């Protein structure tokens, strides 16, 4: 199991999420659905070129897994994954960038639905989520586990469990006054608000 310090600008907006008094916390699910729909868009066009790519699996979907035992919120996608390189250094030197330019627009009067915007809507997870644990496989590469409750890191260690063949998952535990997001008319409502137009099948569970 390897530690890592967030970037100052991550750890920032990560505080700025967890301590900011917003309302509309719903938006989380978007900004995930989108980096799921971003992730399947590209393994469909590296497919193109190289089918032998599919081979580890030819579904493209999304899905919503909530489990009210375990109070957890699972988004799975069959994307292209990520390697240790696109988990760690890679998503973590792009960010500084949009980071500031959302902190700036957030002091210009901008408000925290607007974080897709900057390429940073993941930490929207922290909203909902007391800790996010993201299970990524990618072609290249082997299953690896990404885990942040905040505070200033992150740990990263290879998945000893269950293969995935390729894509990511998304684990939420959530906070315990957000467990409405575990509720079947909840995420229908949200789905059909803010995701309605995805090109890819989006499958809610049911328990
Ligand atoms: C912990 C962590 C590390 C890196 C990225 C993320 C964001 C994320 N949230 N949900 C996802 C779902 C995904 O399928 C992917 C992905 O594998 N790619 C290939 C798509 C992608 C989208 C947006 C940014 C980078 C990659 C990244 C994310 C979380």
């Amino acid at each position: 199991v390897e530690t890592f310090a967030f970037q100052a600008e991550i750890a920032q907006l990560m505080s700025l999420i967890i301590n900011t008094f917003y309302s509309n916390k719903e938006i989380f699910l978007r900004e995930l659905i989108s980096n799921s729909s971003d992730a399947l868009d590209k393994i469909r066009y590296e497919s193109l070129t190289d089918p032998s790519k599919l081979d580890s699996g030819k579904e493209l979907h999304i899905n919503l897994i909530p489990n009210k035992q375990d109070r957890t919120l699972t988004i799975v996608d069959t994307g292209i994954g990520m390697t240790k390189a696109d988990l760690i250094n890679n998503l973590g030197t792009i960010a500084k960038s949009g980071t500031k330019a959302f902190m700036e627009a957030l002091q210009a009067g901008a408000d925290i639905s607007m974080i897709g915007q900057f390429g940073v809507g993941f930490y929207s997870a922290y909203l909902v989520a007391e800790k996010v644990t993201v299970i990524t496989k990618h072609n290249d590469d082997e299953q690896y586990a990404w885990e942040s409750s905040a505070g200033g890191s992150f740990t990263v260690r290879t998945d000893t469990g269950e293969p995935m063949g390729r894509g990511t998952k998304v684990i939420l535990h959530l906070k315990e006054d957000q467990t409405e997001y575990l509720e079947e008319r909840r995420i229908k409502e949200i789905v059909k608000k803010h995701s309605q137009f995805i090109g890819y099948p989006i499958t809610l569970f049911v328990e």
